[PDB]
This record gives structure tokens, C-alpha cells and sequence, in this order.
């Protein structure tokens, strides 16, 4: 039912939800980008990233999603110790692995919608 493409970006998010770093591991590969609030990381510190994600113990939930052109664009809410955030996750597919992602924190789903519009150009 979803395409490839779709099913790639999807399971980065599952990876972080559920901080799985194995999952994590098959979706990403050695040129893998991510950024993060302005922080790169890239191949396996992304699959160290989500080792870390785990080992806080934060709770990351997708709320929605969409394509945009041929990024994917996700809407995460994040917990950490009683306090909660909207993420968004810009994510660029190419030949079904996950060439770069971009994730910023928000302060409200307008600012949400103007991020993702900003990193979505980006990516």
C-alpha cells in the first residue's frame, strides 16, 4: 500500500519512536546527513543518536505527516521528564535510502507549518 519512498522516511520516524537503533541502522547509510537544531550528524551517529534517544528515555510520537515535493515532512510530538515539544522532520529520500534529514524544534504548529515550508526547501 505505501511506496518505498514512503516506507523508508516512515521507518526513520518508527526507528526514534520506538529507539531502535537496528532499525535505525537499515534505514540509514554511510552518507546518511541529519541535522539537528543545527548539529550534523552523519552515518552511524545517526544510529548513536538513537541509542541516546533511548537511553534518556524520551518519548518521541508522530502526530501526522505529508509529502511536499519529493521531501517528506513529519510532525512529531517529544517528551522529556514532564515537558513536551512539536519536532518537525523534513526527511529526502533518494534511491530508498535517507539522504538527509532535518529536525527543528517549535514553539506551535504555525511556526511548525513555517519550519517545515523553510526546511523543506532546504533539503
Amino acid at each position: 500500500h505505501m511506496p518505498e519512498e514512503e516506507k523508508a522516511a516512515r521507518l526513520f520516524i518508527e526507528a526514534l519512536e520506538k529507539g531502535d537503533p537496528e532499525l535505525m541502522r537499515k534505514v540509514i547509510s554511510p552518507d546518511t546527513k541529519m541535522v539537528d537544531n543545527g548539529r550534523e550528524f552523519t552515518g552511524d551517529e545517526v544510529v548513536e543518536y538513537v541509542k541516546e534517544i533511548q537511553k534518556r528515555g524520551e518519548q518521541w510520537h508522530l502526530k501526522k505527516y505529508t509529502k511536499i515535493g519529493n521531501v517528506w515532512v513529519f510532525y512529531v510530538q517529544v517528551d522529556n521528564n514532564g515537558q513536551t515539544e512539536i519536532w518537525v522532520v523534513v526527511i529526502k529520500v533518494e534511491n530508498g535510502r535517507i539522504k538527509i534529514v532535518f529536525i527543528q524544534t517549535v514553539r506551535d504548529e504555525e511556526e511548525a507549518h513555517e519550519a517545515a515550508r523553510k526546511l523543506a526547501k532546504q533539503a
